[PDB]
């Protein structure tokens, strides 16, 4: 490994684990990507970097400039180190519902924070944030339709789970909430390796937008987004599976107790799914590989824990 | 990197990064490893693993044997991913001041969780601990005895070190809990690697144990273990240097806001004396590593997120 010349650099390389007792039985092989370790904790650290990066390079962002992204999860906490590592003036709008952890995190980076009213929710945090967008001098990286995140995962994301299986992997099912992880790995396998493998999105039964249905509320935080976003390309995609919040929370559980994997709940939603896609005959003998965004440490004051008091 | 076969084989090959505000103005070149980065998210991870591997060659570890250990902090967490990962019972010792996000991190893997004595610390969780041990059927690693645990150090930390640096490190600065990084990491240097280096352990100015003074209380967790451990090789450091509470904490501080690196109070710590020696006129154009033991989020509940509310 390089010398990262700070830590913005450092993203990716995460290792896959091969999952061994939720797959007792199986005769087809579950390979975990941990993408928890990573410079901020979470597969969005790849796109903080690459739409950061990329904003540099077509001079959209400029030193000087301030960034501002409406967003609470992982994607706030990306954009924040990312800022802090590269310097710049970072500003993310939120609804005033935001947990008090979540924005200590935000702010330990030195994060300014936007807090918008609670009713308004999301719709009133990106309102927000459009508007300070406009002014000269602030840029918008814009998570659900910046190119710049799925080529991310085109050159980083895919070529390591490529690399990492030496060429065995013949499924591929990850959470979409952007959208920008499937799109860019599954482009990166099919269109650049002319690999054959079968791709399946992960989305909360409770909103099942990509299949169709009408969104709705639900735990699995980082999926599910209640539209179909603009990073998330159906034509590479295979099918679409959907989880329930409680088998989402129950196989993030079961991670960490019969596998030594603490993750949050999206990666028991992308686990449950692949697990169900592992158990098909016609996947007997066959790798089937999945993306776990993030680290359990990040939700001990959610649905995940509240089981530990 | 290649797949994993389970959780506990992912460990190491943990990121150096340089750090580039904090040292404005300095010609030495100061580079952080990144132990946050590793499977349970701490550099313990390495020991876990590595004392249970041992233990298992050696057959003091067999299938259906129930493991003890009196920790702290981060050892409990790494031996707990260890030994869900591995199918081993596990119980844990530790003082009741260990925070309730540590009982659930714990637990969340299944550990057996005994609480000792809040007043008389890691001594008095050592003692319940060796107590348990005695039983048959019992292995207990012993962290501050085990010589696994400077040799992990040995065999990943230092060569990943030399390595990423092209053999380029002049100064290794790393805080001293059981002192077995900077044991391994300093033995692999001089005595195998026969390179010039000045090998600096920290300690907390509270509790200057290893320079002889009086143990004492303080909140730079995972160092200042308030004795000198059988781990911490004398004849390999070349320097002791004491740290302030403040300072650690302050310094953990401006890593996360100056850096982008979200990292612990022992974090803090290990770069104020990394700085303090990097500014020396010996060490003009010289490179200086240290290593950063954890990340922030472990310490949401502590006095390094205190000012955050």
């Amino acid at each position: 490994m390089p010398i990262f010349k700070d830590n913005s650099e450092s993203i990716g390389r995460t290792p896959l684990v091969q999952i061994n007792r939720l797959t007792a039985g199986l005769s087809s092989r579950v390979l975990a990507k941990i993408e928890g370790r990573n410079p901020a904790y979470s597969v969005k650290c790849r796109i903080g970097a690459a739409m950061i990066w990329d904003a540099e390079q077509s001079g959209k962002l400029k030193p000087g400039m301030h960034v501002v992204e409406p967003t609470s999860g992982n994607t706030g906490i990306a954009l924040a180190f990312v800022c802090a590592a590269r310097g710049y003036k970072l500003t993310l709008t939120m609804p005033e519902t935001m947990s008090i952890e979540r924005r200590m995190m935000l702010k330990s980076f030195g994060a300014d924070l936007v807090l918008t009213p609670g009713a308004d929710g999301m719709k009133g945090a990106i309102s927000k944030a459009e508007e300070l967008a406009a002014q000269p001098g602030w840029f918008i990286p814009q998570q659900f339709k910046n190119p710049a995140n799925p080529a991310i995962h085109v050159k980083t994301t895919g070529p390591e789970i490529w690399n990492d299986t030496e060429g065995q992997v013949d499924v591929f099912v990850a959470g979409v909430g952007t959208g920008g992880t499937i799109t860019g790995v599954a482009r990166f396998l099919k269109h650049e390796k002319k690999h054959p493998v079968h791709v399946v999105a992960v989305e909360p039964a409770a909103s099942p937008v990509l299949a169709g249905g009408p969104a709705g509320r639900h735990k699995i935080q980082g999926i599910g987004a209640g539209f179909v976003p603009d990073t998330f390309d159906r034509s590479v995609v295979d099918e679409i599976l959907s989880v329930t919040d409680d088998e989402a929370i129950e196989t993030a559980r079961k991670l960490a107790m019969e596998e030594g994997i603490s993750c949050g709940i999206s990666c028991g939603a992308a686990m449950a799914g692949a697990l169900k896609v592992a158990a098909r005959p016609e996947f007997a003998g066959k790798t089937i590989v999945t993306v776990l965004p993030d680290a359990g440490e990040r939700y001990l004051s959610t649905a995940l824990f509240e089981n530990l008091r």
